[PDB]
């Protein structure tokens, strides 16, 4: 893939994280607390789940980033629309405004409804996520193997500003306490 020239900045926008998630000074890594992190409650944080969106919002054009997801066990990536439900239990669904993949239990799935096996050979420590908004295009690579094409889901229909989208995932193992990271240009 030749997306790399679409490179944007993202950092993350603390005011939706969940009230467990630490989110670092500069604003590019997060992980889950072993607590309430001493925060207010607002409408939008993810009350149920340790998600947070980025701070940018998308409308148009290409836009391209990168993901750290080293030694994790469980998380989910990708992009949503800005209005999606923040309260609550839902499932990960281009239906509910995300298009999203994940590891959970040793597998790695497309978050379609229902969802889909992805197939991976090489275990990716960092992941490119690659928006074509007009083209209603989100594609995933596997920065660890040479970029190598994850997922593609096309005829998207957004219906909104997007956002950046992150789960670190829940730490029932103690395995699972490592940060997600967006990755320098
Ligand atoms: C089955 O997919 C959908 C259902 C509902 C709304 C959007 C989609 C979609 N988006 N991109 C591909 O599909």
């Amino acid at each position: 893939h030749h997306h790399h020239h679409h490179m944007v900045h993202i950092t993350l926008d603390r005011n939706t994280a969940n009230s467990w998630l630490i989110i670092s000074k500069d604003r590019r890594q997060v992980r889950m607390g072993d607590t309430h992190q001493n925060v207010s409650d607002n409408k939008e944080r993810f009350s149920n789940y340790p998600m947070v969106l980025g701070a940018q919002r998308f409308s148009s054009g290409k836009m391209y980033w990168e993901v750290d997801v080293t030694q994790k066990e469980a998380w989910d990536l990708g992009v949503c629309r800005d209005s999606v439900q923040r309260k609550g239990q839902f499932s990960l669904s281009p239906e509910n405004g995300f298009w999203t993949i994940w590891l959970w239990q040793d597998s790695y799935e497309a978050g379609t409804s229902p969802q889909t096996t992805l197939h991976i050979q090489v275990p990716p420590c960092q992941i490119g996520i690659f928006v074509d908004y007009e083209a209603g295009v989100v594609s995933f690579y596997n920065i660890t193997d040479h970029g190598s094409l994850i997922y593609t889901f096309s005829e998207c229909v957004f219906a909104g500003p997007l956002r950046p989208f992150f789960n670190v995932g829940f730490n029932y193992s103690g395995g699972n306490a490592a940060p997600l990271k967006l990755c320098p240009l």
